[PDB]
RNA sequence: AAAAAAAAAAAAAAA
């Protein structure tokens, strides 16, 4: 709709029903003329933002990754007040808004084309907000808006939403005081294919309240509700893609990109075709060994071999030979899980690794704890003090002091490197995030506990999945330090095989998909594998999740069951956990009072 | 004058009639010895500083520019107190030191031979302060001089001055109580040229009590009074200057150079005269092209025709070719500009380009404008908060607080570019300097208007001079806020083109130097340019005024001109943002009262 | 001792005597499996702390220097309290834990072999601690020994110590409580050699109750009291290097290096004999000339006429013949110092430079004094303020405030040379807290003069040792602003060159080791020498004490005469001083 | 310092 010369504007309606109606407008041609893209969205008249995007001019092929780059920038004037800082002016990004940086990140990354190495940039600036609204949603849509405009090789529109449950309704972008009367809140990215929606993030957790409300006579969030709520969110994330490609549309773009962008592939065909042919028999044959060190000495010898054959051959380019032994040895593990149900550690598709915890490890700590799975080793530390040290908030969002806290580091010989040890990095809040995100749930109230808390995870040894470790670590700890909680916390993670495998006969035609499930993902299986997704919670509802994916879609029944595979590991590590201890200790003598 | 053996000294006076007399001291050979150049400077024997010069021994050419840096640096102990910070001890320059920085840097560069690479180091220290004085005007002077002493290929010395304008008389170096009795304050920077003075640099401002010192009789600042100010601080100048050269024949120093420094030229005589010769008409009949992407396609295609036919006679040497054409393309367009007034888009000498401008466009902001210039758009927006909220200073000048605060923001986007976003950079914190002082002589006093005031400009677009458009956007977006100004103030970037060409007669050697002054002038526009100057205020009188040049002189009459030139323009803009706003709206239902 | 399977024990134990009995244990196997080694560290079962090491699978030979990195992480759980910061968050390193890190530097660099281009990396996590105990050198003994189980080119186990002065009796590992009733205070680290023990690194100071005790009756510490102290810490060091080495035996390791580390030395022998058999005669003859410059000129053509005729000769190895110059002169310098007592500015042994010294150099400071030596140039100012105005401190450490601070700040233009301006480095941390040390016991009482302090010094010229002139710029500053010290204070940097001889007999190679000491050394001289260490003082007794070297040993009366030259150039400029200032303004 | 021109397991020294 051109409502001026060159300005072009759309709309998409969200229908709650009983609890409201709210409406997304998107906007362009009037700001940020000079930005490859640029568009301004509002959500219901008082919510307004703007995103750019823009490209350099050429590519950086020294790189071995695409450079892309996202940033947040909240203005206080948004929230009409003058910033608290000594200097009056907005400096370091808060911790919200580098939550919303790798909330737009991880959809938005694996839609670019690969080979590519100009630099990408993306900039959304917070304009105006009312006091009872969420705007990183919206960032979402907005992001992905103009990037679709900025003509670029770019896959297609991508819609998110949030999704929270009161009453038996699943309530499409709500408000704070919704959300305060919600036992589960989810937030869920895909895009369209086909005229299905297919899901690409999951982000979600279970609310502070959600005891008490169960109490009430509330449904608690187990398994099958979780995917009820996701089966609700593809209506909405298909009216925002309908949105978003109508202005893409109007706005002329669409086709003629015009600037063409040049791809660095790792390796070639004709690379790829000799090692194939050279090592392929010798890379099956030495998978069957199975013993560490001999299969690394055969896999280091066979690579060895071909890499000076085929450095006699090309002359000059070894990388690429690398590169595609990599890729050969991956095409192979894949194959051979689909159809033995093989892995390469020996272990069966529901084993998990061997576990250990044990409590009262620090001498002086007010309540501390080590846990070990396989090669991942977590220790724990507890603090607790006065009230007053809970931490004041000064923020654009809602929030304004924080009474839990829980702090994540990841030094460098956690896996044997050297490296910088200073300020933590944006991984490293995501991580902590979401393991604070899992315990909430299940502290005691301030009029019972009045306490401020403070959580340490160390992660001094990594090869998979600390974060998962790190709520484990965190129910034991705060057990040792005598903090009545009303359940305990575990959890794990798991990933997902799928491809085409063709059934005994011929005609080879009959191929059809596949889908094998693991638990306890080692480092390296994260990469040969088409799906990761990690679930925590007590022994009756959940309690955090999270997804990221690039299947085109995914039958139910397939995530039924993976679903409630990830719910009898957990129980498995609960009646390990109870071992070690079951109540709350005495408090330390150390501890206040 | 050697007080001590190896220690020289000079002393420059400046005679203010009835308000007294002051006396410049500078001091060589005591302190800091391994340094390639250090003076130290006193005024009237309470206020003393140290300045010292460096340069690298070997050149690093890998870059395009010369890496010239200057540091300021302010001790606590020079006001005789203990820094109020959490540790005690002076960490990141504060805005005064920047300021000051920059105040150094915008002479001094100019002034070194083109094509140096080793790297020059300035560097300043404040040792003692008296409570009433500024120190700015003072660490020029010391700059330049030790860098006269360092034996470098550096062109004469710099003398700079503060002039301000008291019942009118003009005081040089005025203590702060002074300044609380003038209407205009100006800082001045100039050399000598064959006896005269040529002014190179100008930053000022009028005071914060002008509207009623001029209620009680005093006269206006208006553009002659202006250039009135100018030339009365040419004779402090050339006293300055004097003292310096004679501290530097004093101390040997003089001739002697010893070390030589390379130079690096962009390109050489050759390239050049193969380009003019292949290019020269080609170029002269191609610029009569309207259509700016058809002059642009075929600029692009007789460089890339004269890059191929010069590529094999050069070996390749792509860099000095490129440059020869952007040097002959520059020179050709100057000639058309001072023959027959032709300009690059096509304007003519006084036009503006299409202006626009609007108001209430961010929903829950107090305040807020956009404002259009071409292709420079500029989006302001105002806070209002309790006046415990204004900022709270502790540095070495006599300022302890801000009522009113400007924060300008640049960011990559709005030239199409990728960049970091993160802590602004010097030129940020001059350009909202600048549009702040613009702004503070009309705002109301704080007895009538209890409120802190917070304003924000965001350089969505830009094409030349943001900083101009900034005044503009903050004047529309303070008085949609409600604030009650005193009157609307408005601002104007301006260009001059200056050469001596042949005169309508015979001999061919017979050349009469003319000059072209340009309204409004593009980005590209300004590397044409001799002189660039800003100008701002209301309809009776000038508030800011900032000027760089290199020429060695200018008559009275085109400056007179150029001035008056740039009171029309304003005046022109005054009655466009009339239109959109022209009273105070009523305070904001979201603003405290 | 493996107390679980692939886990191992060692134990270590501290006699005092009268005054207690302490243990260290060392436990490996069971905490940060994947570095390269890692061990636990405790001290009598309330203080406990980790130390992990790791190296780098590639070399990078595009530095010239050996890369060695040194982390400490102080958390705010060890002491059982919440950060009190507005992030809640530790943030960048405190004073305290970047001095630690320069302990374990200073000792463990010089232990690897030369030529080593991989990264190594040490980091130490401080987990639980006492509220009366010091965690830094246990710090020192858990990097050892987790830098010697990683398997790694490095030179035996290095064990580290304090030692106080306590009514006649020297008290290792003290306690806060303890320190209150000493005189001196003083932190030892070194190796075995041949079955003895070798001094590498001194870092030592008098309490800021020393002068009270004394009058009250207790030893002042003087030379001979120090050095008797040395003495002292050698069974110490010995059982902490033997409980180490245990551990690394119980846990395997000792042998079977494995994995080999490449090594790029700067001049291959052939250039090097090259080099020497085309110029030393002639090199040698212009030594022997007494002219400084002349004899730069000379050396300066000489090289250019040697890297001319070899140019040839070696292909692109002008790096190399350049290295091999440079040790071939420093070489011949060594031997005309020790044969001849040369110097190369000309001066005796036992000289000093040219001194001055003035006081009211800045008109509006509280204090203000400018002091040169040579073409050393310290500016000192002091500043006066309200006792509120005293340093709040929120850390590990049992410190909480600070009345007197010192801040040193060493400009690029006081080398001639250009550079960042900006955050101080760890170097001049470590500079400045030697300085404050060496005046915290002689200043008054906060109830007879109820200020905060602040002092700064400015190096606007350095050729050598500006610590030690920041010193005498900070005592005389602060008699000019008015601040009635009980005696005042200077610092004198020394130089100690060792090697074997021709004796004056026969046989061609039977030879003595010999030892010459230099007051007052340059820049340069650092180089030549085999040992440095600076000393401050009144005229009583010594108020700190820095040292460092790598002689396998030193005889008792060598050092003894070392440590008297330093007190007699001491007395020299405490003369010099009382000229400008005698008594407060 | 002058100028429009982040993803992932992958400090030492006068210089
Ligand atoms: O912890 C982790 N991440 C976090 C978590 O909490 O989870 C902690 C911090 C943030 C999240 C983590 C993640 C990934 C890894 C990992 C390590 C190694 C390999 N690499 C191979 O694994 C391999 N490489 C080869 C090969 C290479 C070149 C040529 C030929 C073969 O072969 C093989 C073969 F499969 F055999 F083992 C992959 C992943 C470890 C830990
Ligand atoms: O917005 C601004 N804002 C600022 C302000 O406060 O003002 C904010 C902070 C300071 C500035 C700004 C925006 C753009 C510029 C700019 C200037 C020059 C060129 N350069 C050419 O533009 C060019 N390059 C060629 C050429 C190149 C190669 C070969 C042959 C020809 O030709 C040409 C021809 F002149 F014709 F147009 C571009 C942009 C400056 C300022
Ligand atoms: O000020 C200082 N302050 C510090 C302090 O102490 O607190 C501050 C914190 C620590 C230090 C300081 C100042 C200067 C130095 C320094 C040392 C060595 C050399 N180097 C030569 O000096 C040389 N280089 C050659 C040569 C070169 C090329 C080829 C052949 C020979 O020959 C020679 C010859 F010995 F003759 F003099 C220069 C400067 C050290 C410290």
């Amino acid at each position: 709709a051109e409502i001026d010369e060159g300005v072009f504007e759309t709309t998409a309606t969200i229908d709650n029903g009983s609890f409201g109606t709210r409406t997304i407008r998107f906007e362009t041609g009037r700001l940020a003329l000079q930005a490859a893209g640029a568009v301004v969205a509002y959500l219901d008249d008082d919510n307004m933002l703007l995103s750019a995007t823009t490209a350099s001019k050429n590519p950086k092929e020294h790189f071995d990754f695409f450079p892309l780059t996202v940033d947040v920038e909240e203005r206080m004037y948004a929230a009409g007040r003058i910033p608290g800082s000594f200097f009056r002016r907005e400096g370091r990004p808060s911790t919200d808004a580098i939550l919303t940086c790798r909330l737009i990140d991880r959809p938005l990354r694996p839609s670019f084309v690969d080979g590519l190495r100009n630099e990408i940039q993306i900039v959304v600036t917070i304009l105006s907000l009312d006091p009872g609204d969420l705007y990183d949603v919206l960032a979402i849509n907005a992001a992905s808006a103009s990037t679709q405009l900025g003509g670029l090789p770019f896959s297609g529109p991508i819609g998110g939403v949030r999704v929270a449950l009161i009453d038996g309704t699943w309530v499409g972008f709500p408000t704070v005081d919704q959300i305060e009367r919600a036992v589960f809140d989810m937030v869920v990215a895909g895009r369209i294919v086909e005229g299905d929606v297919a899901i690409m993030m999951v982000e979600a957790e279970a609310t502070e309240n959600v005891v008490e409300l169960v109490e009430g006579g509330a449904q608690a969030p187990t398994e099958s509700v979780v995917a009820a709520g996701l089966e609700a969110a593809k209506p909405f994330i298909a009216a925002l893609c309908t949105a978003q490609q109508e202005l893409a549309d109007a706005a002329g773009k669409s086709g003629k990109p015009t600037v063409d962008f040049p791809v660095f592939p790792d390796y070639g065909e004709d690379v790829y075709y000799s090692v194939s042919s050279v090592a392929t028999d010798e890379l099956a044959a030495a998978l069957t060994i199975g013993g560490k060190a001999e299969r690394d000495q055969r896999i280091d010898e066979i690579k060895t071999q071909v890499v000076q054959r085929l450095a006699d051959t090309y002359e000059g380019r070894e990388k690429e030979v690398g590169a595609a032994f990599r890729a050969l040895t991956k095409k192979l593990v894949r194959q051979r899980i689909l159809t033995d149900h093989f892995r390469i550690d020996g272990r069966g598709i529901t084993d998990i690794r061997a576990l250990s915890a044990e409590v009262a490890v620090v001498p002086r700590a007010h309540g501390s704890a080590l846990f070990e799975r396989g090669e991942t080793q977590i220790l724990g530390v507890t603090t607790l003090d006065m009230i007053k040290m809970a931490q004041q908030i000064d923020s654009l969002g809602p929030e304004t002091s924080k009474r839990y806290m829980h702090h994540y580091n990841f030094p460098p010989f956690s896996t044997g490197e050297t490296g910088r040890v200073g300020s933590p990095k944006r991984r490293e809040i995501g991580h902590g995030a979401l393991a604070e995100r899992a315990l909430v749930p299940v502290l005691p109230s301030v009029e019972e506990f009045p306490y401020a808390i403070r959580q340490v995870s160390e992660a001094l040894g990594s090869n998979g999945s600390t974060s998962m470790g790190s709520v484990c670590a965190s129910t034991l700890a705060l057990l040792n330090a005598g903090v009545p909680l009303k359940a305990p916390v575990a959890g794990i993670a798991m990933g997902l095989v799928s491809d085409d495998i063709q059934v005994e006969g011929a005609v080879d035609g009959v191929v059809e998909r596949r889908f094998v499930t693991l638990t306890d993902i080692l480092g390296a299986e994260d990469a040969f594998g088409d799906m990761d997704f990690k679930v925590a919670g007590t022994k009756d509802f959940v309690t955090a999740l999270q997804l990221d994916t690039k299947l085109d879609g995914i039958p139910s029944q397939v995530l039924a069951g993976a679903l409630e595979q990830a719910k009898d590991a957990r129980l498995t590590i609960l009646e390990v956990m109870a071992e070690a201890i079951d109540r709350p200790d005495e408090m330390s003598p150390y501890a206040p009072r």
